[PDB]
């Protein structure tokens, strides 16, 4: 339980911050939400915690691919929250395409939001989590943080930065009570995958079933999915006491993808 | 909670081993326990844990370094058990000295109980989780089994040797409702540790609490001890639904020793 | 031997790439060198790489923190060699303090020269590797792309991201004749590395070589720093034959940093 | 070059161990060879280092899985040559099965020869290599000292066990001129190699070439195979001046199978 807690997530209108959201919220934590959608969505998913779960939740908008925005909204989400006790540094995008033909545009933009924003997100909380001696930075990497894939060069070079970053901010704050930790999910079947698995039935010309599998096969020996519930449990033991000497490390949800 | 689960747990006479277990019970599994000590002693752990918690305990004397006697304890565990759902693989020894002077014996006994058993009790539990479609095999590795220290040759070989096996465990039994995890801790403060820190109180004539401040600085950014309970808390979080997806890595709960 | 083969050397007017650019040169590649410093001793540079080696030389300036000019910059650089065998990014910029207080724009200026340079120098060069069936990438990244340090946040997140940079652009390559691999180098005492010298001296009150003993004793086992020629001559077997099938990798100089 | 040099390589009557000895006996050195096979295939193999090389060669049998012989050979290696610089810890043998079907005796037969010849092989060279403060101690671990594959746990675990105990080695001898380091190659076709093509073409009904195919494939994006004289090169590399602070790492020549 996590009652009493403020946590903030990035990126949860969709996927696996939403699930992120939703069990921090189960567990008691007061949630600020984050991202993209329809605006009627995105207000049905705030009510929709505090009406389940009987907590506060807010939904603050802002492109955390600009620095200063997610700055700024960091202290705008410690003021609607009354405090900073969790950050879930998970908001990302993808592009596949080979280095040579990889646009410009898409590095900067993948580079600014999957490495830039944990950056930016975790500078702005720590002095929050400094403060109170007690804190947990989550962040979403990938096993594309630990391994690499084709026609990735920014998404893996941005999610091994992530496991940079994270050791690094571990480190400095090594015995404050604060931890800081990456977690590293192989694939889930989100917007985000649903499109590389659309990709792949077109160039096999098979169902999307068939090419959902596909892509399991290629990289993950479990041949199935890892959930967002799955991720939410795991953030929600990051947040526990048994994970208070857990600090400066991956936890990989993969099915096996970087065991071989 | 893992009501109904029978759970084993390999050298859970003291240390770690006994906290994986008292863990274990407290979640609803029957438990076996295993390892030397006091019979006395052995034998008020063995009806503590029915009394406290209420589950079915059992205790096993095996010398895990014999290949056909873990085997056979295996064997013995599953029959009191009425299954096998969970196996703990947490016995080990440890012995320091450089590489030309390391006795030959204390390398035998140290491959033998710390990698060997692994293989071995992992071996005879399979049969059984793959039968029932279920299982969690949760290996405890170390740090040095990602990261050497001087000294420490046969039991740095046996850590990464697990962290081997645990992958090649998960591989083959992916998609078949078994997990195969290795969870790796920094210094836990045990009668293992202890005569480490004993060693370093003589090596620079200081007491025995400057001596673990000075164990814990060298490795543990932290400057805190891994307590037992919260690698309890881990081995529970492994065994949950949440963790059906991670399988062949490894749970660094180590004050950030493998960040730098 | 490297006779005939083209090479291209960023950041090689002092330090590490100096040394690259020399033993390249004296393997018998002709080479352009790229970096900031002073157009006397650019030029003696330049010169004493064709008299002392009879191979061609040419200095191009170009700020490698901007995309484009790194695109410019390969392009002329191939033009200057009549085409491009082997890349060499080196160029990279360090700067210490603690996120909360780690200054925006050094964080972008770390990310744009220490990561994006080396995709925008390798998005260029490969097309012309990529033609002619062969060709080496040989990037420079650190023991910070493995592990962290404290106050490091932009650079140990860049140096991660230029290893798995490297895996994605040997993956893409792989059997095409073009390798991608990383060198990590531990301390190398160049101008980089004197100034946190300095900073230890000032901290701690000691004289300049007191306090390079200090830097070395915290990280590297050895003792010894690590040399620019060494790192030459790492280069110089990353280019040849034997190194092939080495492809996607770290080949880590660093006097056992990792080890532990 | 390495003229005046002693090395000693295990298990070097075929395969990889057969091109690491021509390879330093062309540099110069001499050269103990070991391993079994037709008596006079080997003294071919050891008369022909002589003549083409002009160096001094040695057979030695001994049968590493016995840790007694493996340490009197290294005396007796040591005394042949009149010293001892580099030692090539290179014997290994395969055998692959699932977990529970994985013969004892086998598991035993790797881990004794894959693993405790490397411990007992270093110890018995150290304190030579201690007293000159000059040495080279080279692993050949394998890819599968750092990931798994089905079936091989016996394997896995002991090459993961020859990664650590490189670092341990290295640690220990932190500065004092003599450096461990693991070579970990992917697939070289060998004799280890071929009986495993041979599974996979009976298994699929394939000629041997197509499931030499498949066999690359599945692991090593380059689709080709790692040479022996390849790893020689890199042995020579790891023995030379450039290497004097490279120690405690693995050096991967794997096409890119660790990469991803
Ligand atoms: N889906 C997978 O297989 C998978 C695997 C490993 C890691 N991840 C990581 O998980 C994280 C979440 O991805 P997902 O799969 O749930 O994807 P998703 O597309 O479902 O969700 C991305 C979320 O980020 C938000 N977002 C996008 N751009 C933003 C911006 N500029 N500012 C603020 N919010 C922005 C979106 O609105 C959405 O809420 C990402 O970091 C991704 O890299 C995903
Ligand atoms: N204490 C630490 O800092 C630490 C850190 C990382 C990993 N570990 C690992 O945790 C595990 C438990 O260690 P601990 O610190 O609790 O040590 P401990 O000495 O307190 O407990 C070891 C347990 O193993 C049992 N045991 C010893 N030899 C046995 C044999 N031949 N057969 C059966 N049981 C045997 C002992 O009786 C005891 O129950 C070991 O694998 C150790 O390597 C410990
Ligand atoms: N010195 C070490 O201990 C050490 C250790 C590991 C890795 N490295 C890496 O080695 C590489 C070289 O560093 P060094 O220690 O030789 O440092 P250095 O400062 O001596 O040399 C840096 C070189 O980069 C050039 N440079 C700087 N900014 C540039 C820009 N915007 N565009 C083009 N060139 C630019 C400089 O003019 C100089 O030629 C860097 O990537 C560094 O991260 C250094
Ligand atoms: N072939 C590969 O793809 C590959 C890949 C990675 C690592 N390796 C490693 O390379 C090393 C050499 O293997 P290889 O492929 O050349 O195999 P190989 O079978 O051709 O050669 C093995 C050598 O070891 C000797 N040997 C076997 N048992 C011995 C014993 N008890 N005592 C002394 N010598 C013994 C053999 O006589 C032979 O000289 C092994 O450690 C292997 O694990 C091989
Ligand atoms: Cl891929
Ligand atoms: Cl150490
Ligand atoms: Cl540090
Ligand atoms: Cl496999
Ligand atoms: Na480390
Ligand atoms: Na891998």
């Amino acid at each position: 339980m996590l009652k009493g807690k403020k946590a903030v997530v990035t990126g949860s209108t969709s996927g696996i911050g939403l699930a992120m959201a939703t069990e921090l919220a189960k567990a008691g934590a007061d949630v600020v939400i984050n991202g993209f959608g329809q605006p009627e969505d995105i207000e049905r998913e705030r009510s929709t915690l505090e009406s389940k779960f009987g907590v506060k939740a807010y939904y603050l908008n802002a492109d955390l691919s600009d620095a200063q925005a997610t700055r700024d909204f960091i202290a705008k989400a410690a003021e609607a929250l009354g405090g900073l006790d969790i950050l879930v540094n998970n908001a990302g995008i993808q592009h596949t395409a080979p280095i040579e033909e990889f646009p410009v545009d898409k590095w900067n933009a993948i580079i600014a939001l999957n490495l830039s924003a944990v950056f930016h997100g975790t500078a702005a909380a720590l002095p929050i989590m400094q403060k109170q001696g007690w804190g947990r930075i989550i962040n979403i990497a990938s096993a594309h943080g630990l391994v690499a894939s084709v026609n990735k060069s920014a998404y893996v070079a941005a999610k091994h930065g992530v496991v940079g970053l994270t050791k690094v901010t571990a480190l400095e704050n090594a015995g404050k009570g604060i931890t800081c930790n990456a977690i590293c999910p192989g694939w889930v079947r989100t917007p985000l995958v649903e499109k590389q698995i659309e990709a792949i039935s077109q160039q096999k010309g098979i169902d999307i079933e068939a090419a959902a599998r596909e892509l399991l096969a290629e990289k993950q020996p479990s041949l199935q999915f890892v959930t967002p519930e799955q991720l939410g449990g795991a953030a929600v033991f990051l947040s526990s006491a048994a994970a208070d000497q857990m600090t400066g490390t991956t936890l990989s949800l993969d099915g096996g993808w970087t065991a071989r």
